[PDB]
């Protein structure tokens, strides 16, 4: 395990602790919401956060980060603003990143 995995795997660990009903932990499949996959272009939640971490995916902690704002952003897209999952992904963004530094 390398530095960089090491702190990713802190701050995803970190991140995943804001999310306890875990709707960020795996992705949003079409059978949860039928037509996901035709809105959203690049899906992304912790789960494949976590396999990117394993598989060594990121040379970076700016790509780390990228990967989170884009789950967030996927969620404020095709969530409209009353919901839970809009509510919670505006959150933790903000959270997220204070928390990161
Ligand atoms: C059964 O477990 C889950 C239940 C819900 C979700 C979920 C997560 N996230 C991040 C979403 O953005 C999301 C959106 C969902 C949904 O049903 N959306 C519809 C209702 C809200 S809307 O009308 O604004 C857009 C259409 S379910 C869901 C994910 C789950 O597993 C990880």
């Amino acid at each position: 395990s390398t530095p960089i995995q090491q702190l990713l795997e802190h701050f995803l660990r970190q991140l995943q602790r804001k999310d306890p009903h875990g709707f960020f932990a795996f992705p949003v499949t079409d059978a949860i919401a039928p037509g996901y996959s035709m809105i959203i272009k690049h899906p992304m939640d912790f789960g494949t956060m976590k396999d990117k971490i394993v598989a060594n995916e990121y040379k970076s902690v700016t790509e780390f980060k990228a990967d989170f704002k884009l789950m967030c952003d996927n969620a404020m897209t095709y969530n409209r603003p009353d919901t839970v999952y809009y509510k919670l992904a505006k959150k933790i963004l903000h959270a997220g990143f204070k928390m990161m530094s």
